[PDB]
């Protein structure tokens, strides 16, 4: 294990500096006897996933907030955590020298880093691309004889995905999402703007677009990569907006329903890739529950939909209970998955190196999602440059890893450690369980049980004040602790 | 009546061009004869509040969309419509030659224009200012002995407000809102950024800030202007945000509750300005209903609060506005600020016009009694604005050409403001089938009917409106149109 080398860039906290020969890392996981807990702590003052152990005791000395584990109250099982292998992320990673590349990929994907087990893969170009291609730009090729993967896939994304999977001990799930079709399949003949598929569900355009998903899965399978899931379209609502500035494809909820029922579901079902799951929406949660009602009340569509993918950036427009909570209530057997998280307030830089606030927004998001049935998370770009790019629209935003190619250096932002407090300690198949607060409080907290029955609890303090805290496990006893101002803690313990 | 002079700037629709000697206007208002209806139409294709009249028919057959009036299903009474006399708006208006100024003010405030009866007045500087003053910038002036109105009030805002009221036949209501206090009343000692009043409600900082409201009202009254209402603060949630880029003053809901209960309510009530109403929140409706519950469940605060002011951000009404009305049905909701990748000003944008009328209809369907635009006029950059926070406005002034452009937004607003007088009551309007149209119905004080219909689709929609007192209005909603229908009921 090597500790964080901190650097300040004038924001509220530090980044951790990594280069070709040095990156902060953990020892292999090692858990103590019954009656002992492990605690990982990150603070604005600069602690970075620092490990301590202490006792779980029969006597309760705390007189403040008590959080009681309720392991018999069982909620959703976790699919996992990860991020997006965009053209931009791949270009940034591959501009580092190979030993620095390896330390960046280990940070995300190794047991000595934060244990990502999901990668989101754009199907061809998006805003985080240096140009505007699809896999079939040759027109009137309805059988897609001329479908092919460019350099962005075969040189940048695919090789990095292989390397991520080699580093990971956990099985990694790949999730694919398209931004645009070939422009010759669109009403507007453009990669962006207001435009849908030509014609109507079932026709040659819709069948060709469904066939494009299979050709994509075929091409990645030729490179020994298989997908867990695909989404029906990235942000289908974007392609209904006049002037939408980057790659999109517009679907009303009704057009998505009929595309899935008539074309995408049947085409995937008749392929060698019939085991690949299909997620719907892949868009802002303010569109719920309406979008879920329109698609999932049609059995011919609902039979092909595994889950509902949500994006975070317009979360402040619509509360979790009215969107995620009501959707679960109406469709309790259709999982919710967060497929795109994003941060970067119109008066701030795209990238703020060492922003504690942006880190707290990530952990607060993850806890709210877990409290409203969400089973997984994919962050957006795995890495960007210090401008938040490259992006062909200049739609610059923040990322948990910032690469400075000119110094063969990468910086791990507070966002990286806020994500890791979840991703490292919540493996696939973990189940959220009850955690009861004894009184009103300012903390964000969530409890889960590992597949082996061991406990994990995350506690976020977004306040400036230290909060004395007891955690009770009815089977073990009392963990007496403190949640410092501007801190995040992950607690782990055996229950027998 | 003079028709629109259209000009394209290459976007979806046209502006109407006005100058020192020409501006589009209406003939004095008339009412359609009993048994007939009036229709005013604006289209993307270029029609601007064009008047036609049709017969009300005794019978109707067919499968087509029917909207039925429910005159006995009564909802909110309307306070009115208008916009904001910012420093930026007044500076732009007064840079035109005097005759062009008069045609601009007539466009908004005349019965021959669109009949505005609201003006929102910033208390000192905001982002739509060219500098960052307050009325009391002398440090630690707790007695406000150096309170004074600068030239932005005495030379720009106040003279234009007097001229607006002179042109309006309808009584105009003035609404006042502060962005920042003096910096010496603030924890951060700056006009912008994260910062709230120093100390605690009841103390000398909070009493001084409340007496600043009375000094403002006193100074405007010395200029023979009286206010209908003040808000407790513009966007109090903004001053809770680090780096907030322009004038702000942070309040949590609890701080707003306690400032109103301890300081602003009693101070206003003990003044010669006790008839002035107080609106709370003056912020994004996503803060409802929580903010309303915090303030209005305290009787010590509730007894001072007439209304809840909401801001729109145009670019879920039931859960915010609807739930608030349900909890607090005797506390009016009022939309006090609305504005619209793309460039700040898009001359001739039909899309931005449709955002305005869609907003007003959604608001009217959820208990809102009034709708206040932001800047009455900006320049073609969307300024001036000291932080470059440029936005669009229904009227764009081209000082170099002594010209102003009436945007589609102006006509989308006018389809409501011109035809919905103060005291109009929203009534029920039921669709016979699901449809892409936005519609709302109201009754004028005098009993007559008004219906606005907006079509945000490309498809013409045949439709009938049924009023059981008179019969059937057979009409069409063309794609990318807005219509206002008027008829007498007896
Ligand atoms: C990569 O980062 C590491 C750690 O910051 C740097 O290693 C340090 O090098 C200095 C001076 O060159 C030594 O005296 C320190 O003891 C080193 N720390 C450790 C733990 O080794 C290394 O210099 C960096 N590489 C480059 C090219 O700057
Ligand atoms: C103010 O605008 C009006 C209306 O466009 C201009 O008056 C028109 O001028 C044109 C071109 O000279 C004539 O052909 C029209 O017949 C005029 N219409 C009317 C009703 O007069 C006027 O020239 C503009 N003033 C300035 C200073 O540009
Ligand atoms: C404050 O008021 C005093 C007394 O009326 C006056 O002499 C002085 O000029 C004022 N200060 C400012 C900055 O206007």
């Amino acid at each position: 294990a090597r500790p964080c080398i901190p650097k300040s860039f004038g924001y509220s906290s530090v980044v951790c500096v990594c280069n070709a020969t040095y990156c902060d890392s953990f020892d292999p996981p090692t858990f103590p006897a019954l009656g002992t807990f492990s605690r990982y702590e990150s603070t604005r003052s600069g602690r970075r996933m620092e490990l301590s152990m202490g006792p779980i005791q029969a006597n309760h000395t705390g007189t403040g907030l008590l959080l009681t584990l309720q392991p018999e109250q069982k909620f959703q099982k976790v699919k996992g955590f990860g991020g997006a292998m965009t053209d931009a992320a791949a270009l940034n990673i591959l501009a580092l020298s190979p030993p620095a590349q390896n330390l960046l990929l280990k940070s995300y994907f190794s047991e000595e880093g934060i244990g990502y087990n999901i990668i989101r893969v754009p199907m061809a170009s998006c805003d985080f691309s240096i140009r505007t291609y699809t896999y079939a730009d040759t027109p009137d090729d309805f059988q897609l004889h001329n479908f092919s993967l460019p350099e962005e896939d075969t040189k940048l994304k695919i090789p990095l995905i292989h390397r991520a999977l080699q580093l990971a001990q956990r099985p990694v799930s790949l999730l694919a999402s398209p931004w645009t079709s070939p422009t010759w399949l669109k009403t507007n003949g453009a990669v962006n703007g207001k435009g849908s598929l030509k014609g109507q569900p079932g026709d040659i355009y819709h069948q060709t677009w469904a066939r494009y998903f299979v050709k994509f899965l075929d091409a990645y399978a030729e490179h020994k990569l298989q997908f867990w899931a695909v989404t029906a379209e990235n942000e289908p609502s974007a392609g209904l907006l006049s002037g939408y500035p980057f790659q999109c494809l517009g679907f009303t909820p009704e057009h998505q329903r009929d595309f899935i029922a008539r074309d995408l579901g049947p085409t995937l079902a008749n392929s060698t890739h019939h085991n690949v799951r299909l997620l719907m929406l892949d868009d802002q949660r303010l569109l719920l529950p309406h979008w879920a009602k329109v698609v999932l009340t049609d059995p011919e569509a609902a039979k092909y939909v595994h889950g509902i993918a949500v994006h975070w950036y317009l979360d402040f427009l619509a509360p979790a209970k009215a969107t995620l909570g009501e959707t679960h209530r109406l469709f309790p057997n259709t999982m919710l998955f967060a497929s795109e998280a994003c941060v970067g307030k119109f008066w701030e830089q795209s990238v703020r190196l060492g922003s504690w606030d942006r880190g707290m927004q990530y952990s607060h998001s993850i806890i709210t999602n877990l409290l409203y049935h969400v089973v997984g998370w994919t962050d957006w770009n795995l890495a960007l440059n210090p401008e938040g790019g490259p992006n062909w629209v200049r739609n610059f935003v923040d990322s948990p890893i910032i690469v400075d190619i000119t110094k063969d250096t990468f910086y791990k932002q507070p966002m990286f450690y806020h994500l890791g407090h979840f991703s490292k300690f919540i493996p696939e198949g973990s189940q959220r369980v009850g955690l009861v607060a004894s009184q009103k409080n300012d903390l964000d907290a969530v409890a889960l049980m590992h597949p082996d029955g061991s406990a994990v609890v995350v506690v976020l303090n977004r306040s400036s004040k230290d909060v004395p805290l007891t955690i009770k496990d009815p089977a073990v006893g009392f963990l007496e602790t403190i949640s410092p101002g501007y801190s995040i803690h992950t607690y782990l313990w055996h229950r027998q």
